[PDB]
């Protein structure tokens, strides 16, 4: 099997059903322990909850689920009604994020879409009843951050106080979006500095939040 199986074997087998805590739990666990994986951690976690707790947003857009590690983390902290969507490439990994999902009870609040962003984004409106997202979380392929940003904007998702929410922005990267989102009047960025996942080494978030044109 894949690692990515068996880091669901493991939560499945290491985890409480319906216990969103205790699925972060074994999932971290098991990366420290047994085999990295890109999964966001606990450090940046810790920051993606207290950014999450601060805007309370009802409509939450991921772009890269993985495992549904940060699925988990952020549709936890949702109030009720509110919701997330899920955006994954690899169909093996989309499969692997519903059932992280289903195991933390976390399912009626999660819509797990298997595809890529560039396709998916422009459905949005018209396919999944989306008017603007309260908040992104930009998870997936490096080099697409600063594309679909622009992507979100054209096709109308952002309003004014968007907060867009960025993994990786050191390791392994997204220099590009970084200097767009630092130097455009459109944005007003934070950086929370922080470690890569299960590792001794500096990554961090960007918060961006839109101003409008
Ligand atoms: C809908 C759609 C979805 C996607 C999509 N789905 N899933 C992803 C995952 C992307 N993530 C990464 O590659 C990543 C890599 C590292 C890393 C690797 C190796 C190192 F040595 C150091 C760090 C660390 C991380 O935290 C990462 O998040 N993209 C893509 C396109 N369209
Ligand atoms: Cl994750
Ligand atoms: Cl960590
Ligand atoms: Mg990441």
């Amino acid at each position: 099997d894949t690692k990515e199986q068996r880091i669901l074997r493991y939560v499945q087998q290491n985890a409480k059903p319906g216990d969103p805590q205790s699925v972060l739990e074994a999932i971290d666990t098991y990366c420290t322990q047994k085999e990295w994986a890109m999964n966001v951690g606990d450090a940046k976690g810790q920051i993606m909850d207290a950014v999450i707790r601060e805007y309370s947003p009802s409509l939450v857009l991921e772009l890269g689920a993985y495992c549904g590690y940060s699925a988990v983390r952020m549709a936890r902290l949702l109030q009720p009604g509110a919701r997330l969507l899920t955006m994954e490439i690899n169909p093996d990994c989309a499969a692997i994020t519903q059932q992280m999902l289903n195991f933390a009870g976390l399912q009626d609040k999660v819509t797990i879409l298997n595809g890529a962003s560039q396709d998916l984004i422009p459905q949005l409106k018209k396919k999944y009843d989306v008017d603007t997202l309260d908040m992104v979380f930009l998870d997936h392929w490096k080099d697409r951050y600063l594309p679909d940003t622009l992507l979100l904007e054209k096709c109308g998702l952002l309003r004014k106080g968007t907060v867009l929410l960025a993994d990786n922005v050191i390791v392994p990267g997204t220099p590009d979006f970084l200097a767009y989102v630092r130097g455009s009047s459109s944005f007003e960025c934070t950086h929370y500095s922080s470690y890569l996942e299960y590792m001794k080494v500096v990554d961090g978030l960007e918060k961006a939040i839109y101003q409008g044109p």
